[PDB]
């Protein structure tokens, strides 16, 4: 029932789209496992990133974009709704002005659009998780 | 021919021991894949770490120890012998005073012993790599 990780899926997004991910960190929070979700402009892994969401479980979350190969202004959050050793459900909704990140049904992070979500062609979910579900509305 | 990752093996070390790892990052350096090698005091993942070696490919290496659950003084290196998109051979040798880390046959990092290497009971190799070989002399 596990999906391969790194997980790559071609995707198209617009206002109203939701990306839902169900997974579990591979190790305890003391070990600082990571989760990364990247919305790419092309199927290639080295392409630009419209939205980069990286969790360091139990510590912090960083968000950014990678434009013409360069990381832009990093946004950091210490909000940590993820629970040690538990399965999580993460949903990323495309709103007119921003992305809204729900964790286990709780609004947890937002990121204003820097590039139109229509530029997205691929989503990659990777780092230290097992993945059971991935869906795009 | 691939080994499972995270990879955990019971181990005993002393002066003269060598831990050899052969693997490949799962993604390009632009994506900053990580490699982590931890020498633990017990088979449990949450146990103390005598030697923590973490690579952020193309950026930096950090080394530390985790004693009674707390990270101690971090050591950082910008030395980056690892090559983008290539298979690497990493060897960690236990010398009387320190660990010596060879990357593709080149001495690349050292870390003075903070705890006797005889305290090690397990080695864990994890993060964003595929692993083809793991050996302890």
């Amino acid at each position: 029932s596990l999906l391969p990780v790194p997980y790559t899926e071609a995707a198209s997004l617009s206002t109203g789209s939701t990306v839902t991910i169900k997974g579990r960190p591979l190790v305890c929070f003391l070990n600082e496992p990571y989760l990364q979700v990247d919305f790419h402009t092309e199927m290639k892994e080295e392409s630009d990133i419209v939205f980069h969401f990286q969790v360091c479980f139990g510590r912090r979350v960083v968000m950014n974009s990678r434009e013409y190969g360069a990381w832009k202004q990093q946004v950091e959050s210490k909000n940590m709704p993820f629970q040690d050793g538990q399965e999580f459900e993460l949903s990323i909704s495309v709103l007119p002005d921003k992305y809204q990140v729900m964790v286990n049904g709780q609004s947890s992070y937002t990121f204003d659009h820097r590039i139109k979500p229509e530029a997205v062609k691929m989503v990659q979910v990777w780092r230290d998780i097992s993945l059971t579900k991935f869906n795009v509305s």
